[PDB]
């Protein structure tokens, strides 16, 4: 595999962009966000053409929000499904992981 980024790197949508750290996420598994596709890895960018690649639209497979905000039933896991799941067993961290203001992702 590429190494893994060491500094947070941009994950930009069509108005905001969000810093994401690996760091804190060094104990879960690469393939649970770099999912394969059509049964291969890959670690290309979320939004890639052909891809992610709607930045506008809020539901969807094609909309990078949809995958990252989505609350539940999901064919792979989304940023605020894991992090709803860590909540409940981390109470104190509620609005540094799940907030919509004043969250680690949108300060
Ligand atoms: C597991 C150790 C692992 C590796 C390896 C890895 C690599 C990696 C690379 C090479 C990039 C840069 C992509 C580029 O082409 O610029 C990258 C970026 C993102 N990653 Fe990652 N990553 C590993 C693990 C994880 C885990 C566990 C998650 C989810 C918690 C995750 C997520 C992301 C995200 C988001 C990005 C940014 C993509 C974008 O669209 O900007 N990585 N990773
Ligand atoms: C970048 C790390 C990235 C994320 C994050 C991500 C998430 C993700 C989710 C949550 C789903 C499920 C959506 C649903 O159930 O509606 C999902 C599904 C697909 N993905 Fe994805 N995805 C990331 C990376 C990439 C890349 C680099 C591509 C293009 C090669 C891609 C494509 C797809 C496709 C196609 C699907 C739908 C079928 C499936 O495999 O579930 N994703 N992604
Ligand atoms: C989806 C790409 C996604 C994002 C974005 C994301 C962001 C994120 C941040 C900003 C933090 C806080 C770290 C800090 O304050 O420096 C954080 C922390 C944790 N996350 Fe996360 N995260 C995304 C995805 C996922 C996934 C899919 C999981 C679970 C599979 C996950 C888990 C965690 C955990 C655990 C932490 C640390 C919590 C703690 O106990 O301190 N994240 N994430
Ligand atoms: C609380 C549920 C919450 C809301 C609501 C929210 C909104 C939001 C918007 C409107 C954007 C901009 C869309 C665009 O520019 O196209 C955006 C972008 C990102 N968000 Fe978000 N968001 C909420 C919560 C969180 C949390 C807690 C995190 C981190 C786990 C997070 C992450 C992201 C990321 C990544 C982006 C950029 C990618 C994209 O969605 O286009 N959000 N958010």
């Amino acid at each position: 595999a590429p190494a893994v980024p060491n500094k947070p790197v941009e994950v930009k949508g069509s108005q905001k962009t969000v810093m994401f750290p690996h760091a804190p996420h060094e104990k879960v598994e690469c393939v649970t966000c770099h999912h394969l596709v059509d049964g291969k890895e890959s670690y290309a960018k979320c939004g890639s053409s052909g891809c992610h690649d709607d930045l506008t639209a809020k539901k969807g497979e094609k909309s990078l929000y949809y995958v990252v905000h989505a609350k539940g039933e999901l064919k792979h896991t989304s940023c605020l499904a894991c992090h709803s799941k860590v909540v409940a067993e981390k109470p104190e961290l509620k609005k540094d992981l799940t907030g919509c203001a004043k969250s680690k992702c949108h300060p």
